[PDB]
C-alpha cells in the first residue's frame, strides 16, 4: 500500500519498476525517506507549495499578509537542509540557521552567507489548559522523553531536560554538530514535527494531532513557544 | 532488490517503511521515477555532481576546460525540467530552452527569462562505420522506431521521420506542447538517453551501450549531431 507514514505531505503511487511504490515530496518534488523525519525545509516548501493550477481557486496577494511573518518558501540544498541564504523576495536576502529562522539583517542580492549556522539548543515552552491541579513531574518527564524517543525517533541523549511547574512546561533539546552521527534525526526536525503535532497539523499519515496523555489524564496545550539557540550569535 | 532500471545515476537502499525501497537522484537528491525516463536536467546535475568528500580525489582546476563547452551543472525546477534562467554560479546568467542548451546572449544577475521555451523538433544525425555495403531503408526505419518505442518508452507518433542515405542516417522527432499528454516522455529526455547510449555511457541499469543491430548487422556509430529546434527562435 503506497503510503509515506512519516510525511503525509507527499505524493506516492505504484508507478515503479514492477509496480514499485514511488513517492516524492509535495511542492519541492524532492525525495523523501518515509522511514524517518523529512527535513523541515522540504516540509516548509510543501506547506506553501503554490497549487499547480488553481482553476477555480484564488491566489494570495502582493499585499495580503499572514499571522506568522516567519512563514515563507525556502530553497533547500541537495541534502534536504536549508541553504545558508534565503532570498524569497525581489532583491531582499538574509542568512538563516539550520532551523530556518533569520540570523542577519535583510540585505540585497550581493549577500554572502558562508556557513549554515547550526541551531544546537532548542527550548520548547508549552502551557496547557489548567486542570484541577498539577501532574507529577516524573510522569511528565517520562511521557515527553518517550514521545521524542519513539514518535519523532529522536535519540534519548538529545533531550537535555524537562522542567515542570504550575501549567507552564519546558523542554530542552541539545545537539551539537560534533555529537550528530550518520542518520540521526535533527532536533530542528523533531521540534518542527512536535510543534506541528501540538498545533493539530501533524505530518504523520494516520494521526491528526497529538494525544499527549500523562498517566490517564490528557494534556491539551493552549500556548507554545519555541526558542532556537545557535552556536554563533546572530548579527543584528 | 533495490534497483532503478531507468536511472543508474541514483542511490537506492531498503531503508523504507517496512523495508521499502527509496531511491534519490545523484547530485541533486531529487526524487526519481524509475519506471520512466528522468528529466535531462537532473541527469545533468548528476553528471558533474562534485563528489561529496574527495578525500584522495580532487576538484578540476578553475582554469581547466572540458571537451564540451555546453556541459554545466544546471538548476532544475521542482518538476524536474530546466529552470528558464541558468547561472552556473557567477554573475553570468542566460536563458535556456526545455532541453537546456543556450538561447540568449550571456548577461548578468538582473536577467529575466519570462518563460521556459519549448524544444519541439529534434534532429539526430548519425554516421556509422562503413560496412561493405549499405542497409535497407525499411529495416533501419523499423529498428529505430522500435528502439524509440520500446526502450526509451517514447510514443510512436513523436518519431516524425527516419532518413537514410550512404552511411549518414537521420531521425526527426516532433513534439509540440499541445500534443504532450499526462505522463508522456519528452523528446528531449528520449534524445538525451539516446545520445548517452550512442556514446557508451548508458543511463540504464543493465546496459552499458547501444547494441543497435539492424537485421543482424551491428551498427557502430562514429559521429553524432543532434540539433534542437525551439518554438520561439533563440535571440542572439
Ligand atoms: C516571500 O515573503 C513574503 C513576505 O515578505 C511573502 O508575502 C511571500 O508569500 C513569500 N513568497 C515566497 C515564494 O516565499
Ligand atoms: C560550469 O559548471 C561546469 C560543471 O562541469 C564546470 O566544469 C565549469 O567550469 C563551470 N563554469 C563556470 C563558469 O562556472
Amino acid at each position: 500500500n503506497c503510503t509515506c507514514p512519516t510525511n503525509k505531505m507527499t505524493v506516492c503511487s505504484p508507478d515503479g519498476p514492477g509496480g514499485r511504490c514511488q513517492c516524492r515530496a509535495l511542492g519541492s518534488g524532492m525525495a523523501v525517506d518515509c522511514s524517518t523525519l523529512t527535513s523541515k525545509c522540504l516540509l516548509l516548501k510543501a506547506r506553501m507549495s503554490a497549487p499547480k493550477n488553481a482553476r477555480t481557486l484564488v491566489r494570495p496577494s502582493e499585499h495580503a499578509l499572514v499571522d506568522n511573518d516567519g512563514l515563507y518558501d525556502p530553497d533547500c540544498d541537495p541534502e534536504g537542509r536549508f541553504k545558508a541564504r534565503q532570498c524569497n523576495q525581489t532583491s531582499v536576502c538574509w542568512c538563516v540557521n539550520s532551523v530556518g529562522v533569520r540570523r542577519t539583517d535583510k540585505g540585497d542580492l550581493s549577500l554572502r552567507c558562508d556557513e549554515l549556522v547550526r541551531t544546537h539548543h532548542i527550548l520548547i515552552d508549552l502551557r496547557h489548559r489548567p486542570t484541577a491541579g498539577a501532574f507529577n513531574h516524573s510522569d511528565l518527564d517520562a511521557e515527553l522523553r518517550r514521545l521524542f524517543r519513539e514518535r519523532y525517533r529522536l535519540h534519548p541523549k538529545f533531550v537535555a531536560a524537562v522542567h515542570y511547574e504550575q501549567p507552564t512546561i519546558q523542554i530542552e533539546l541539545r545537539q551539537n554538530t560534533s555529537q550528530k552521527a550518520a542518520g540521526d534525526v535533527d532536533i530542528g526536525d523533531a521540534a518542527y514535527y512536535f510543534e506541528r503535532d501540538i498545533k493539530g497539523e501533524s505530518l504523520f499519515q494516520g494521526r491528526g494531532g497529538l494525544d499527549l496523555r500523562v498517566r490517564g489524564e490528557p494534556l491539551q496545550v493552549e500556548r507554545t513557544l519555541i526558542y532556537y539557540l545557535d552556536e554563533i550569535p546572530p548579527k543584528f
